[PDB]
């Protein structure tokens, strides 16, 4: 009997806390390790470390058939220990149900460790507000089922379907809001029925790492000493975080630099809406994925100091090196930001303004649309 551990990821807040489960376990140098993680490549200089370590793509939001070669290696009664993304998680298992059911007499699911993707799940779930949530989880149960029995997907409840897996697997449920379960008042039949099953993500967990782990965990996430010392200029701090577009259009990706340059010249100039002063050092924060879309940012802007986009925000509170004041576009990294620190949070009844209001985020003032804005 062997355990084989999978962590499973195509975005940045799941891979996050995964690389801290693996920092953890890390002194286990032949542990049967399967990582697809499509936004973190882990050093050679660690690979080299470790036996029984495996590599898989991500396509569609599932680990592509070379899983299959991969766990072929291991001929014996495996039992799997999956870390997977909450908002794609009926997909990222698809491709391991379809192997179990190939052998069955030798894997099993061991358990499920589940993270948010971000704010996609809480969105989501904002949307739900007027179902009868008791009855739409007594209806995923039944259809995971279905998935369960004969690898096909059928979700009448898609959002739903995410939190039902306590009905045929071990399970643990890591949110970026735990607040939210509790405010939520229509949620609260989902709150009871996952039970003891969930915490919040533990932003806390690195400050409990020995210094060697901490060492180890930095190198994972791309964070080193250069950026560090960025952030340890002694001036009054301003970051500007970035977002994207999962728009290929043109037109659409040329909008979104445009407006985000505008929205920056909002928060560092004298004439802006949401100006901050003129004793603040301005760093750009851009997101993982924002491509040219980051690039327009340091092509046009001036005096301002990069953070290497692929650096999760979270690994500067970890760190200890948050700034003063940060302003951009609504992304994730604002749900775990404290408030004090908050400038301006400028969105693109809308879901995601419902979703932050809930969690006071941001107050009862007039949201600010980015398309609000003067072209300065
Ligand atoms: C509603 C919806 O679709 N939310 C998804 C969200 O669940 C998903 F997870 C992600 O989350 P997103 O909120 O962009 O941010 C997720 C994480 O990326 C890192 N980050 C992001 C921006 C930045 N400037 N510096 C950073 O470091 C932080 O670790 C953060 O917590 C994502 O693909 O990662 O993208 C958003 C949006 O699709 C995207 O914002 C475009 O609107």
């Amino acid at each position: 009997m062997k355990t084989i551990t999978l962590y499973l990821d195509p975005a940045s807040l799941p891979a996050l806390n995964q690389l801290m489960d693996f920092t953890q376990n890390n002194e286990d140098k032949t542990h049967p390790r399967i990582f697809g993680l499509s936004r973190f490549k882990i050093p050679d200089n660690i690979i080299t470390q470790y036996q029984n370590i495996h590599f898989v793509e991500l396509k569609d939001n599932r680990p592509t058939e070379a899983l299959f070669t991969i766990l072929d290696q291991y001929p014996g009664n495996i039992e799997l220990n999956i870390h997977l993304n909450i908002a794609h998680s009926v997909q990222l298992i698809r491709p391991i149900l379809a192997y179990r059911f190939k052998h069955l007499d030798r894997v099993s699911i061991q358990q499920l460790n589940l993270y948010d993707d971000g704010s996609m799940e809480y969105v989501d779930l904002e949307k739900e507000e007027n179902k009868d949530i008791s009855a739409e989880i007594k209806q995923a149960e039944k259809q995971l089922s279905h998935y369960l029995l004969t690898g096909k997907i059928k979700f009448d409840n898609p959002t739903i379907a995410r939190y039902v897996w306590q009905s045929a697997f071990p399970v643990k449920y890591h949110f970026l809001s735990t607040d939210y379960f509790e405010k939520a008042e229509f949620l609260q039949p989902l709150k009871e029925y996952l039970a003891e099953n969930y915490q919040k993500m533990d932003w806390t967990a690195y400050q409990q790492l020995t210094p060697e782990q901490q060492a180890f965990y930095l190198t994972l996430v791309g964070f080193n000493d250069e950026v560090k010392q960025s952030l340890e200029v002694q001036q009054a701090k301003f970051i500007f975080t970035g977002t994207t577009t999962w728009e290929g259009n043109t037109d659409v990706r040329e909008y979104y630099a445009q407006q985000q340059l505008n929205l920056l010249n909002h928060f560092t100039q004298a004439e802006g809406d949401l100006f901050i002063g003129d004793h603040y050092k301005i760093y750009f924060k851009g997101h993982p994925r924002g491509g040219e879309i980051n690039d327009y940012i340091l092509n046009n802007a001036k005096n301002i100091t990069n953070i290497p986009a692929n650096i999760s925000f979270e690994v500067l509170m970890m760190t200890g090196l948050l700034p003063d004041k940060v302003g951009g576009v609504a992304s994730s990294l604002y749900f775990s930001l404290p408030k004090e620190k908050i400038s301006h949070i400028i969105f693109t009844n809308n879901p995601y303004v419902k979703v932050m209001r809930r969690l006071g985020i941001i107050d009862e003032s007039q949201v600010i649309f980015w398309d609000s804005l003067k072209q300065l």
